[PDB]
């Protein structure tokens, strides 16, 4: 809705947390709306006196409209309950700065995580790249979070490794808004001279017609798999953003990464079917690899839940 829309207001509800129950520990990095911190919050998790959390803030210099948009975005997550999607824990809409309390993902974003693995292997011959089993586990976790979102009628539009997060126990989850690292702004292009678009992750139809659907999210998922298999190299390395636009719309595809397991590349190719409807749904993707997932997946996934 644009012509007739919701008002720019935020009504405090059960998600409101008293600032007295929060403490700031240290800075994590600049987010889209403002500095993000790591901290502690009391009474946000059942049977847990205190919880380590991520705290997103809104720059004190932002307009009231921007503070409202911030809260608006957080509110969308109030209805989410998926192990593979970073969880909203609370909101502080009174006083300054405005804050959103989120589940802490101690290992950061997946792109940064993947890139940090290369130098470690280069320094110790004992280490080897992530096994097929580990890559499949990540694939299923990401696919599960996306299947959950799609089931609730939501599309991502910017699915990429930089927007997936890694937990303390290495579980990968779909990240929350305004967390993309500043250094990855280079992953976006002013297509046609308009807004910033993640062209190297976009489907042919998104590039050509400007439409995004669950089908296009699946296309991006394919690119995320490619990122996992390449330890986050830049897709279409030898092409400028403009060249990528043409290459992909004309049916071009990313090359199979070196040493990439056959089954992983085959999944990529299915995610990159030119015709959107020919791509598998996230549920179909999971069904094709569920036998290779960790036993614990059956217990925490949306896939095996009663909601599916």
């Amino acid at each position: 809705p644009e012509y007739f829309s919701a008002a720019d207001v935020y009504v405090p509800d059960e998600w409101e947390v008293a600032r007295e129950k929060i403490t700031m520990s240290r800075e994590l990095g600049q987010g889209s709306f403002g500095m993000v911190y790591e901290g502690v919050a009391k009474g946000v998790v059942k049977d847990e006196p205190e919880t380590r959390v991520a705290i997103k803030t809104v720059n004190e210099a932002a307009s009231m409209r921007e503070r409202i948009e911030f809260l608006n975005e957080a509110s969308v997550m109030k209805e989410f309950n998926c192990h593979h999607v970073v969880r909203l824990l609370g909101v502080v809409s009174q006083g300054q700065p405005t804050l959103v309390i989120m589940e802490l993902m101690t290992r950061g974003d997946l792109k940064s995580y993947l890139r940090s693995l290369r130098p470690a292997m280069a320094n110790n011959p004992v280490l080897a790249p992530p096994s097929l089993s580990k890559m499949i586990q990540m694939a299923g976790e990401i696919a599960d979070g996306m299947a959950y979102l799609n089931a609730n009628k939501f599309v991502h539009r910017d699915l990429a490794a930089r927007n997936c997060m890694v937990a303390e126990d290495f579980t990968v989850k779909i990240g929350d808004f305004g967390m993309t690292r500043d250094i990855y702004e280079t992953d976006y292009y002013r297509k046609g001279g308009k807004g910033l678009l993640p062209v190297r992750w976009m489907s042919p139809e998104s590039l050509k017609d400007g439409v995004f659907t669950t089908y296009s999210d699946v296309w991006s998922f394919g690119v995320v798999l490619w990122e996992i298999a390449t330890l986050a190299e830049q897709p279409y390395q030898g092409l400028s953003n403009e060249q990528v636009l043409r290459f992909v719309m004309e049916g071009g595809l990313l090359d199979k990464p070196d040493n990439c397991p056959d089954m992983l590349f085959e999944l990529m190719r299915m995610c990159w079917q030119y015709n959107p409807k020919m791509r598998p749904s996230f549920l179909e993707i999971i069904s094709s690899i569920k036998e290779e997932m960790e036993p614990g997946f059956r217990e925490v996934s949306f896939y095996y839940s009663e909601e599916n």
